[PDB]
């Protein structure tokens, strides 16, 4: 399930969000993964139990959590799934997790790990997907320096460092919004159907044709009862995408 550091930060950030956090701070060094949390935190009683929620606790793992109605907070150090110890720790309400030397104990899986720059790009892409999906949540990413963005509405412009034209179209159940910037050096086409990102190549080429190439297109779709690769009732969706590319 883990296989690489982007899957670690994915599990930890997903947990942070389920914990109702409005601020997520991710740090990587290429090896440390650290996810700091704004959320409800974990009862001291439950910290051991949740360390055996989080497995990926088998690589050199440390977690501290303070529950929002508790005043202390609790830290547990485990190594390759073996608890090394615990201590009570002063800290703000929330959760911090440090992963540190992923697959130190499993050399063959450690040798599956890519170049450090590749893993850095996978993490960066994941964090910007979470940001583009959650405008109301602050996100921060530390690689060596700082990546940083706050509560917003159009954070598309912050993420992609460009101004954008906003387009809106709605028909039957389908609601979709686009953010487009036409001068780009390279075209980049991002699609989110509901909150889930869609990597489909055919759809991206349809956006290349309908909004033109060498353009940034960020598409947000909302539909109620559909599948998710994913299927829907396609013709009306696609001619809606054409319709709002007609501004
Ligand atoms: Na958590
Ligand atoms: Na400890």
């Amino acid at each position: 399930v883990i296989e690489s550091p982007v899957d670690v930060v994915k599990e930890l950030v997903e947990n942070s969000l389920d914990a109702k956090a409005t601020k997520v701070e991710v740090e990587i060094v290429k090896r440390l993964i650290r996810v700091k949390d704004n959320g409800t935190g974990i009862h001291p009683e439950d910290v051991e139990k949740v360390v055996l929620y989080s497995i990926s606790s088998v690589s050199k793992f440390k977690l501290r959590s303070r529950f929002f109605q508790e005043k202390e907070g609790k830290e547990i150090e485990v190594e390759a799934g073996n608890i090394l110890g615990t201590r009570r720790v002063g800290m703000p309400v929330g959760t911090e997790v440090e992963v540190r030397d992923l697959f130190f104990n499993l050399p063959v899986r450690r040798k599956f790990l890519k170049k450090e720059d590749t893993e850095r790009r996978k993490v960066l892409e994941l964090i910007k997907e979470y940001a583009l999906t959650n405008p109301e949540v602050e996100f921060t990413l530390f690689s060596e320096g700082r990546l940083k963005k706050s509560s917003l509405k159009e954070r598309v412009e912050e993420v992609f460092q460009t101004k954008t034209e906003e387009l809106y179209a709605e028909r039957e159940g389908i609601t979709l919004r686009a953010f487009v910037s036409r001068n780009q050096r390279q075209g980049k086409y991002y699609v989110f159907i509901n909150k889930r990102p869609i990597q489909n190549n055919n759809l991206k080429e349809f956006l290349r044709k309908v909004f033109g190439y060498k353009t940034l297109v960020v598409l947000y779709a909302e539909l109620p009862p559909f599948m998710v690769v994913n299927i829907l009732k396609e013709r009306k969706f696609l001619e809606l995408v054409r319709e709002l590319a007609g501004k």
